[PDB]
This record gives C-alpha cells, sequence and structure tokens, in this order.
C-alpha cells in the first residue's frame, strides 16, 4: 500500500522507501512497540525523564489504538509533524493533549501533559516554559486560552490564541519538532 500511502501523506514513493529502510534500520521486526519509543525517544533530552511524554506521544501516534505503530502510522505522523502546514500541527497536538478525545482540553487533561513535560526537560526547562510549577504554567495557559472561561479549551480557543501568540504554539509545539528535525 505504498501507492495508497503516498496519496495520503505528503512524500514521494522514493522519499517513502527512505522513510521504510531508517525505520527497519531502528524497528527490526517492524514495529514499534510503547518501550521501544520510549527508549527512542528519550535520547532527544538526556537531562531528564520523557518517557511520560513519549507515553503520550506513542498513543498520539497508535491511531488503531493498537499498543503496536506500524510503519504507516510512523509516516502518516512524520507527514504532519515534518511537512505539514501549522493548522494540521496544531490540530496533531491539540489531540495529543485531549487525551480522553473529548474534542476538548480540561485543566486535568493540560497538567498530565504539562507534567510530563517538565519531567522530561528537567531542571533545564528554559525559558521554553517559565514558572516554577507545572501547576503555575497550567493555570497560566488556561487562563489565556480559555476565552469564554468554562473551563474548557476548545480546538477553535487553541487554534486562535496560537494563532495571536506566538509564545504559546512553541511551549505546546518545540516537543513535536524535536522529532522531525
Ligand atoms: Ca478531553
Ligand atoms: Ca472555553
Amino acid at each position: 500500500g505504498l501507492e495508497q500511502l503516498e496519496a495520503q501523506t505528503n512524500f514521494t514513493k522514493r522519499e517513502l522507501q527512505v522513510l521504510y529502510r531508517g525505520f527497519k534500520n531502528e524497528c527490526p521486526s517492524g514495529v514499534v512497540n510503547e518501550e521501544t519509543f520510549k527508549q527512542i525517544y528519550a535520547q532527544f533530552f538526556p537531562h531528564g525523564d520523557a518517557s511520560t511524554y513519549a507515553h503520550y506521544l506513542f498513543n498520539a501516534f497508535d491511531t488503531t489504538q493498537t499498543g503496536s505503530v506500524k510503519f504507516e502510522d510512523f509516516v502518516t505522523a512524520l507527514s504532519i509533524l515534518l511537512r505539514g502546514t501549522v493548522h494540521e500541527k496544531l490540530r496533531w497536538t491539540f489531540n495529543l493533549y485531549d487525551i480522553n478525545k473529548d474534542g476538548y482540553i480540561n485543566k486535568e487533561e493540560m497538567m498530565d501533559i504539562v507534567k510530563a513535560i517538565y519531567d522530561m526537560m528537567g531542571k533545564y526547562t528554559y525559558p521554553v516554559l517559565k514558572e516554577d510549577t507545572p501547576r503555575q504554567h497550567v493555570d497560566v495557559f488556561f487562563q489565556k486560552m480559555d476565552k469564554n472561561k468554562d473551563g474548557i479549551v476548545t480546538l477553535d480557543e487553541f487554534l486562535e490564541s496560537c494563532q495571536e501568540d506566538d509564545n504559546i504554539m512553541r511551549s505546546l509545539q518545540l516537543f513535536q519538532n524535536v522529532m522531525v528535525e
């Protein structure tokens, strides 16, 4: 299904082969489980514990929710993360934070993800994420993004906030980018 795969992503046929080669190179069995994913991701952050964030990142890749990320799942997410539009990329990130796939983000979900990011960055969570604690960042995040103040952040509130603030966007995307470097 390389032809079906090429039609659905931003990659050519020969780029897909270069991607497959690298995929098997790192995943001999042809599929990636959580641990393998956590191992690979861990390296992007040696000064912290990125396993919990890598956990959320894994599920977002595992769209079929099979606990096993196939090559197409991998390319499908890369197609977006690597060469998707800001709109497409932000939607991917919103979906990552929307853990229960409510269609919305609550403070509890925000906390989980953000607590994962702080642990990942360790004590070197530079201005990327100011504020001493995750709880303090989450409250400042929601205040700015939850425009109608109903304690919920919808996709639209999320996009508008990001569109009107280069800072909010980075604190969200930064971690998705490290992978498409
Ligand atoms: Ca939700
Ligand atoms: Ca709201």
